[PDB]
């Protein structure tokens, strides 16, 4: 039903404890504070399925959100692609609208109402801050800013189609007492970025008003772009191999299709099979599987104006040999090859991602996870040198 | 004879011009200023030797030495590896003695004595300076950085032997109006620089003082690592291939004599030449050169303490079949290859390296020039993408 004790709270909500429920044990509550949580829990739960950890679970009412408990970390994170307000004051002489690329990463020290100033990703490790038992140094605050240019991005891109700018944003992290993972872990509505209108060009540039930005939200959980993979395999009898390729292409939330066909056994139906991807208008990409000499990739993409990847299943037995049918392709054929199996569905996806924001965002978030992965293998073996 | 002009000049020295010699044609003249011109003369004709490009040709004088005519770019480059006074007071938290690692590297803006600020690597570039034609941004702003850091590094090298630690230090650029290069423009006396006694340790920490600097400097323009290379050829139909390998050698003032030896055909007689160069004491590495199968990399390496380099003279004709002669060797053998005459070269350096630091300083000038090359050909083939 729902219970709830005392906790702690930010700006917006206040953060209550909820026994017949530990762990998660979370609930946010707090006119507009309904618009406030709608945004809230539409970025979560987008920024969530790219594949960000964040602190939230399920909405909860008009205005709450469960998610799991958490120690905050005291640290206004922010991150700009232009420099407006605030940043020009601090910056002098840089014009407004100067745009930065990697983009910038600014982290401003604890929240507190007074100065809240502006620290040094050095004056950050060296607080030598301990939340849930883990203590910050180097490699949390490069995750944290690693995460937050990540998430930038994430938005950046899942606006675009609403003819929207992120211009800048601010966010907060949190070691969630349980997993201890730093994550994403306090709400962002309209307070928390800045959306120009960029359909330096209109008025004197007006930030969405929360009611706009609200009813527009949810329309980021969903792509205008379709998309699909379809693999042929030669034989049944890599079927196998195929299927790590439908399911990384899952992984991506891509559909995949597989099935047979022999170029050099049915070249007619092979290029019946082709004609039915193609007639029916849903953008798809040919992921080629053929053993052997592969003439299957070739034949395809001679015959198709989509891309065609061939991904030979090769063994160290023969696959030496084997490859150079796939590359060494007569004029006029774009054909790319793509050993990996999960590594073919990978490119399919960047392919789609060029028009799919919500594809693009898991690419995304998945490299900065890969790399949040490493970062850690590493500490881990650092524990070691000793 | 002499002559001389008016022009600018700086707080320890005065820059005239020079007619009877244009372009060089400026002498910067200025008790204790002819020690701060012998510090300034060695730390110069130092990063010269080691290819720092840098305007200064020759000491001249007490007091003086002439150098190439240039526009001085009003900006201060700091660099620090280790936090000491000012910055302390500029960044709260971070603890005296805090090791930069990268190392820091900050850039105060126009020197005037006035407040001369800190200036963001982004305003410098959106102030579009412009010195003797070149507009400063982007490729710029990034050289003079990466070149603050590679001097810091060289001549924080340079030191150790005298056991003294570059704590941190201020240097100012210059476009030559001849060659419009970025370069090391003005003096580096011991106001501009700190160095520790480093034999946290002693007193409150004091900086030598320029009497004590004074009569060190010229030591650094000197190493005790002795070095040399010495590459056996098993037949002299390759002396073309031992010769780039001598004059790389010669690039890294690495002294390199070839001679001519067999393994297969006078076994004893290699070892004997071996001995001769193992029992005169002069550190050295051995660089093998023996086309088809290679048995002389093999047997040095197997009867020699030193390393043992082996670097085939292939052609693509049997490359693919003779490499693994040098590679694949039975075990105890620490031998290694490397293909690139001069690349092996250079392998030799960063050996020898680990010991002379004037070694070690051209490799990273060359790094950091390399760099700087770079830079220019993108910049100049960005020019055609309008």
């Amino acid at each position: 039903l729902n219970i709830g004790k005392k906790l702690y709270e930010g700006k917006t909500k206040e953060v209550y404890e909820l026994l017949d429920s530990p762990g998660k044990v979370l609930l946010q509550s707090k006119g507009k504070a309904a618009i406030s949580n709608k945004i809230t829990s539409c970025i979560f739960q987008l920024l969530q399925e790219a594949g960000i950890k964040t602190a939230f679970t399920r909405k909860c009412g008009e205005t709450a959100f469960i998610a799991p408990q958490c120690e905050m970390i005291p640290i206004e994170w922010v991150c700009r692609r232009i420099a407006t307000g605030s940043f020009l004051k601090r910056n002098p002489g840089v014009k407004e609208g100067y745009k930065f690329y990697p983009p910038k990463v600014e982290l401003f020290f604890k929240d507190d109402a007074n100065n809240d100033p502006q620290w040094s990703e050095e004056q950050l490790i060296a607080a030598k801050f301990c939340f849930a038992g883990l203590l910050i140094g180097q490699t949390e605050v490069d995750i944290m800013s690693h995460a937050t240019q990540a998430i930038f991005e994430i938005l950046e891109k899942s606006w675009l189609p609403q003819n929207c700018t992120l211009v800048d944003m601010k966010i907060e992290f949190g070691v969630d007492v349980t997993t201890k993972e730093i994550v994403l872990a306090d709400v962002i509505d309209n307070d928390s970025w800045r959306l120009w209108p960029s359909g330096p060009e209109g008025l004197q540039m007006v930030k969405k008003n929360f009611e706009w930005v609200a009813e527009r939200v949810e329309l980021l959980l969903k792509s205008e772009s379709q998309c699909r993979v379809v693999v042929l395999m030669g034989s049944t009898s890599d079927l196998g191999h195929c299927e790590k390729i439908k399911k990384a292409c899952g992984n991506f939330g891509i559909p995949c299709e597989l099935r047979v066909t022999s170029a050099h056994k049915g070249p007619d139906e092979t290029l019946r099979i082709k004609a039915e991807y193609e007639g029916d208008g849903i953008p798809t990409v040919f992921v080629a599987v053929a053993g052997r000499s592969n003439g299957l990739g070739p034949v395809m993409s001679g015959n198709t104006a989509y891309p065609v990847i061939s991904c030979p299943p090769l063994t160290p037995d023969w696959g030496v040999q084997d490859v150079w049918s796939s590359l060494r392709l007569p004029s006029g054929l774009g054909c790319s090859t793509v050993l990996s199996p999960e590594g073919s569905a990978q490119f399919a996806a960047q392919i789609f991602g060029l028009s799919n924001h919500l594809v693009w965002s898991k690419l995304r978030a998945s490299i900065l996870n890969t790399w949040i992965s490493l970062k850690q293998a590493d500490k881990k073996i650092r524990e070691c040198n000793l």
